[PDB]
């Protein structure tokens, strides 16, 4: 006899299990049981995922009901969950997303700069060197601290939270509370700070003294601060680390975007397809009775949506396992979601990735893993798979 099927079924991101396309072609929804001893559904076709991601009836919002059935254990007030329906109804969801896009001026130079000299101190202290936690980490904790207007100094002491903060864990962890009341204490006194005046952090303080916005809470404003520093912060990094391994990997490919680097865009969206940083599917609650496949889903389940299950489907993407840069549909992957909660950091996600990448081409064509690919080391019980480290030499 044996236990229903386990989520998650691997740390690893620098390969998916061979069990998803079994899953897939057999059981585009089943049940699978979460860490938290739950049952949930598992979606993992192409059109099934579209089709929960696009209906609102499967709520993210009430996945943070009291007693529901759960992937995780909340790391955050329930409230914050619905973060971004508490952004559009206090006005600030136009204001939010223009202060997020990677078009604010000097920006992307910024970003060039700062990889440039991540990578110069690299090549000087001699290989090897470690991708993740200096490259990959500082380049992203720097772009959230500039978009943001926040000091760069500040960003090491904030990112330190993250290891905590996206975790998955079955129960609730300590640690988040913690952080979580001290980085909102922060992000409250940098929107009472007359030295912060540009970006995100900068127009909420505007924002926040305007007639306009005058019911809107001091707390949802540090909120927002925390929660886009950390959303952010965590999924470019991880997005950029796991995306360097299948760079590496591909001497071909590497190749290519090297003599071509006007590739590089349409490298990094398939880099996004391909990518296994999001450790966990998308977890929605049915508010209703919904038929999905064969399945006829209760209202009151979890639902989870595998985005690898999505962007591996062959139905949609031929030749999944492969990299190219001439697909007819090569946005369409859920790298970034669908429908309601499509990611706002998108178009900042994606130049992060092709700066970074674009710059460690430059300076270290002979980039190569200093291990074995089996040596990395995965991260377990989080919301992103990540490699410890990511030893390298050139
Ligand atoms: C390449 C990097 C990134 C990847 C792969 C990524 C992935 C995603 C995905 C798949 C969702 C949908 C989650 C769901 O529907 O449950 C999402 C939502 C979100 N992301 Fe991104 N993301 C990335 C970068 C960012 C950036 C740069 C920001 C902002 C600084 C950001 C902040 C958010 C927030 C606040 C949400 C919630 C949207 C909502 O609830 O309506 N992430 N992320
Ligand atoms: N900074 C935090 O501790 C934190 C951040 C996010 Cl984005 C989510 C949960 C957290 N505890």
């Amino acid at each position: 006899a044996t236990v229903l099927l386990e989520v998650p079924f691997s740390a690893r991101g620098d390969r998916i299990p061979d069990a998803v396309a079994e899953l897939r072609t057999r059981e585009p929804i089943r049940k699978v049981r979460t860490i938290t001893g739950a049952e949930a559904w598992l979606v993992s076709s192409y059109a099934l995922c579209t089709q929960v991601l696009e209906d609102r009836r499967f709520s993210m919002k009430e996945t943070a009901a009291a007693g529901a059935p759960r992937l995780n254990a909340l790391t955050v007030p329930p409230e914050v969950v619905n973060n971004m329906g508490n952004i559009a109804d206090a006005g600030l969801r136009k204001a939010v997303m223009k202060a997020i896009t990677p078009k604010a001026p000097g920006l992307e130079q910024f970003l060039r700069d700062t990889a440039n000299s991540l990578l110069d101190n690299l090549i000087t202290e001699g290989a090897p060197a470690d991708l993740r936690n200096d490259f990959a980490d500082p380049l992203a904790t720097a772009l959230h601290c500039k978009v943001l207007g926040i000091p760069q100094e500040d960003g090491p002491k904030l990112f330190r939270s993250l290891s905590i903060a996206f975790m998955s864990s079955a129960d609730p962890i300590p640690a988040a509370k913690i952080n979580w009341d001290r980085d909102i204490e922060y992000m409250a006194g940098i929107l009472e700070n007359p030295n912060i005046t540009t970006g995100l952090m900068g127009e909420l303080s505007r924002l926040r003294k305007d007639p306009a916005y005058s019911h809107v809470s001091d707390e949802l404003f540090a909120t927002i601060g925390v929660t886009f520093f950390g959303a952010g912060v965590i999924s470019t990094g991880s997005f950029l680390t796991t995306a360097l391994i299948s760079l590496i990997q591909r001497p071909q490919l590497r190749n290519l975007l090297h003599e071509k680097p006007e590739l590089i865009p349409a490298g990094v969206e398939e880099l996004l397809r391909i990518n296994l940083s999001f450790a966990d599917g998308l977890p929605r609650l049915a508010t209703a009775d919904i038929q999905v496949g064969d399945v006829l889903v209760r209202k009151g389940e979890l639902v989870l949506v595998l985005l690898e299950g999505a962007n591996f489907d062959p139905e949609h993407f031929p030749n999944p396992g492969s990299i190219e840069l001439d697909r007819p549909n090569p946005t369409s992957h859920l790298a970034f979601g669908r429908g309601q909660h499509f990611c706002p950091g998108s178009a900042l996600g994606r130049r992060h990735a092709q700066i970074g990448i674009e710059a460690l081409l430059k300076k270290m064509p002979g980039v190569d893993l200093a291990v074995p690919i089996d040596q990395l080391v995965w991260r377990t019980r989080f919301q992103r798979r990540i490699p410890e480290r990511l030893p390298v030499l050139w």
